């Protein structure tokens, strides 16, 4: 065909469509490309099979079905909560890819590949926050995104072939293989694939750097507020086996570790919606029932041992955190304290009880170390500072410091690292003004949501999106976010070197280069408190 | 006599002398006024008796004998060390008072009463650094000072009547009773006696607020680098007996706790220089062999209990610290490392060894907390930063944090407190460059030593001296260092209130107002580490 919209993929022909960006610059899109067999019936829980080849021309004009997942209804139809809720029908047949190329169609352009986040229980590529048209057109890159299986449906583990674990990661892996085989046909370069993700998506990106099966499938990596050394990122084979049995028990299935065939058989027979709804039992803050696991094929060691020994992809990294990571998770957890309303505060007594609840696995002498490290000693009983203390202890432990470990371990092995601290509140932010720069706020600006003027983003926010979109794309192209010839509009992002630990603050009216971020609080979590538990355990 | 230089005291007459203050201005001085029977022979170690009345007119014109103590000759003749050594001849007959009045002679002026410091083992009022002429003449106040017994001669305890303890403080108490009975005859107000001291002199001054015996002998208090809850300020009455028995053992006297009369008798017979030069056995950093004790008369409870209950004088307080309180004591103690020379530094392993030797009583799980709290996580193995960390751990624990606690409890019992942080180096400081603003560095400036034209102080340093001399004298006069009308050259010193905890930075080119200072580091020593040791120690 002389038509550019039709593209001969390795398994068949697909017809795309030309779509207007919100900027007014046209782009070619291909939405809902089948990259794998629908994991249905006996294929549930297992690793994906490549899609059966088709005869004729399939129209890839519609956003695909999202994977079966729970829906966030705790705050009803609250725009800040519902923006992450899935916007396409929930189906087990969710294994699809979306490609968006700029106009005119490039030759061998840099490929930016988005892997979504939702604590490995939720999320989808089809959300409007992940719109590719801005990032593609404004920066001249092939923006790609994929669906992977989430929750128990993508991460059930029993230490058996029929529930081998990491099925969601192998979904991502098979998509990376697809991009390598086919993205050149859409105007991309297979050798310049940059993986970028947020939260569990950023964790996923880090596991792809560590893993052997995906070591030769991409080039560079961006990691927004996530890393493979996070407490929640992985779970042990011993605990993962028990939770699958708990799921079977809760759903009404045979749930004995002696005979594990009977459990999976009926689990595959159950409705996928009742399966996901009965996952959440008694779990603490920021720990998710079904997440990645050290299986043997994808990963054959814990990410710490890979990181300690130095066994990871020798490539550039761009990573970072936000100032208020914890609040989002302490909103959904701790519901009675921290209500979704304006001007909430925490009294010292309420703060003292929260460290017990937010850290239920630590002795008591360790809990004394936590109350000292996270206290505003200028005004110890300040209701606003005590609320802030809760955000930081959760945010540092579960996100910021784990990004720092990963980034610092990449630095002192020779690779160039570029750390950010995202410090900006959107002017019309639906959440309370005390919540600050929450986990996932950066996403709105990296994907060019302010360039859509039908949303009421300011002029400086539009300039700020254009600013960080360049850093992201510049890095994906050449391995440096910095421009070729420096500018006042585009300040210097220095390397996060091992000896220096520098980072660039990302905000409206700044270019402040700090060091860390928050090295003392991370030193607490990663060095001090571990040996304090080791000392006081006996 | 209508001659003004003579004054008929309660025990006789004395004649003073007119002399020039270094500046050029003229003052009346009365040097070596006896206030006690020489504590000689039977009266050694016991509390002082008042002076026997004399006939005629005593020529009170020569500076008094310094009390028996050791001479600092580890560095030989280093000007920075020899300035604290005694400049008048050593004698047991040392219980004298100095009075210096400005001209024209006032009528009912504020009395600024100086108590010196030397770890309760050393010091004298006659030192050229404590030059009263400049202060008196510049601020129009009656500057008074006194000689109190130091070392074992001043503070020996065996729990007997013949060695009751606190003789040095009872010397000060009697000296305060003299100033109350007599200072109206020199032109001073007995009701406006403001005590002021540094190091152990500030401790002394602080205990006078606590004490029942000296409660009604003065008005206000100024406290430089000192506090009654300092670890070195007092020792236990249990320990202090053992200290005396070890001193008796060293000199060759009976050291049997069953028979204490033979010990004190034998000790009374020995030469006073033998006694002082055999006190320093195996004592760690910032802990002195003979210091104050809870006796029953001067103090009938520990300073911590009196602060717990609010049992102290209801008045104003002007207290503070310097930035580098520790180095001075880390130079003399621990001399193999950190020696007296330019550009010295401490490596990580030397820091790790230093924390063991500067805190040898803690259990090791506590050492991990100290190293964590006093390491620069920006650059953990920086030799400069590891050195400064040693200054702080000693400077905080022994000085800064006890000053803060005393100011805090005062502030939150409704008293008007004023906190400072002295941050200024003399331009011609003989000590090394790395030492910074060391312990007792402010004394030269509060006493008006920069106004001496034979010395080479800068004109900015002369202004800075006149600046703080005004604050001090304003406080002594009114209970507030800030001037009435609020001058532009004199910045606002806000009250160190219980809620805010504001302190003024005292430097050349700064009027910076902070919080604390070092509240986080003081919460470590006073809040966290105490409950750690109790958690860990079995
Ligand atoms: C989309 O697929 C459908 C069916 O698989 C096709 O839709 C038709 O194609 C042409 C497009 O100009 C028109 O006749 C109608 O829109 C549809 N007619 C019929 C008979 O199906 C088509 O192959 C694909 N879309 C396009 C734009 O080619
Ligand atoms: C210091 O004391 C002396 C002796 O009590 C005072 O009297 C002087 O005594 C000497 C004898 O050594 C006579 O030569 C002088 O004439 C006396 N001096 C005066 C001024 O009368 C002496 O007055 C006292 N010192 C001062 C400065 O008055
Ligand atoms: C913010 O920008 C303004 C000029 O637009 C300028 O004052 C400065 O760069 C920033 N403001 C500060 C640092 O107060
Ligand atoms: C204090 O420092 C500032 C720096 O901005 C300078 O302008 C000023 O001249 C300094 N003060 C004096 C008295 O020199
Ligand atoms: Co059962
Ligand atoms: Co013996």
């Amino acid at each position: 065909d002389n038509d550019p919209l039709v593209v001969n993929t390795d398994k068949g022909r697909i017809r795309g469509i030309t779509v207007d960006a919100p900027s007014g610059k046209k782009v070619d899109v291909w939405l809902g490309i089948p990259y794998a067999q629908p994991p249905v019936g006996p294929l549930r829980f297992r690793h994906p099979r490549p899609a059966e080849k088709w005869t004729g021309v399939l129209n890839t004009t519609t956003p695909p079905n999202s994977c079966v997942q729970i829906v966030d209804t705790v705050f009803g139809d609250f725009p800040g909560a519902t923006m992450w809720n899935p916007n396409t029908p929930l189906s087990e047949d969710c294994l699809y890819i979306n490609v968006v190329a700029p106009r005119p169609r490039p030759k061998n352009a840099a490929v930016m590949l988005w892997i979504f986040g939702g604590g490995f229980y939720s999320g989808t590529a089809t959300l409007d926050v992940y719109d590719h048209r801005a990032l593609a057109s404004e920066e001249n890159v092939i923006v790609v995104s994929l669906q992977y299986r989430v929750a128990s449906l993508g991460f059930l583990f029993l230490g058996t072939p029929e529930a081998p674990g990491n099925a969601g990661l192998f979904d991502q892996n098979l998509a990376l293989r697809w991009v390598r085989d086919n993205i050149h046909r859409f105007g991309g370069d297979p050798s310049r694939v940059t993986l970028f993700g947020e939260s569990a998506g950023a964790v996923s990106v880090s596991l792809h750097l560590l893993s052997a099966l995906s070591r030769d499938l991409f080039q560079r990596a961006i990691l927004q507020s996530g890393s493979p050394t996070a407490p929640w990122a992985l779970v042990s084979r011993e605990e993962a086996t028990l939770r699958a049995l708990r799921l079977a028990e809760a759903v009404g299935c045979p749930h004995e570790p002696s005979k594990l065939s009977d459990a999976v058989e009926c689990l595959r027979g159950k409705d996928p919606h009742v399966l996901v709804n009965n996952e959440w039992g008694t779990l603490g803050i920021c720990e998710f029932p079904f997440v990645p696991v050290v299986d043997g094929a994808f990963l054959d060691e814990t990410p710490q041992r890979s990181l300690a020994s130095g066994r990871f992809k020798k490539t550039e990294i761009l990573t970072g955190s936000n100032t208020e990571e914890g609040y989002y998770f302490i909103i959904y957890y701790l519901t009675e304290l921290l209500r979704k309303e304006e001007g909430v505060t925490v009294t010292r007594e309420e703060f003292l009880q929260a460290v017990r609840e937010l850290n239920p696995y630590v002795n008591g002498a360790a809990r004394q170390a936590i109350v000292f490290e996270y206290t505003d000693w200028t005004e110890p009983d300040n209701p606003n500072s005590n609320r802030d203390a809760l955000d930081k202890m959760v945010g540092d432990y579960h996100f910021t410091c784990n990004v720092n470990e990963f980034a610092q371990r990449y630095a002192e092995e020779g690779n160039n690292v570029y750390m950010y601290l995202y410090t900006h509140r959107s002017k019309g932010n639906p959440w309370p003004r005390w919540t600050g720069v929450m986990h996932g706020d950066e996403i709105n600006y990296v994907f060019g949501e302010p360039l859509n003027p039908t949303l009421g983003y300011t002029e400086d926010e539009k300039d700020f999106s254009r600013k960080i979109m360049r850093y992201w794309s510049n890095f994906a192209k050449t391995g440096n976010p910095n421009p070729n010839t420096a500018s006042s509009e585009f300040p210097e992002w220095p390397k996060h070197t091992a000896h220096g630990r520098h980072y660039l603050e990302l905000g409206l009216n700044t270019s402040f280069v700090g060091r860390g971020p928050r090295l003392r609080q991370c030193a607490f979590w990663k060095k001090y408190l571990p040996q304090l538990v080791a000392a006081t355990s006996n």
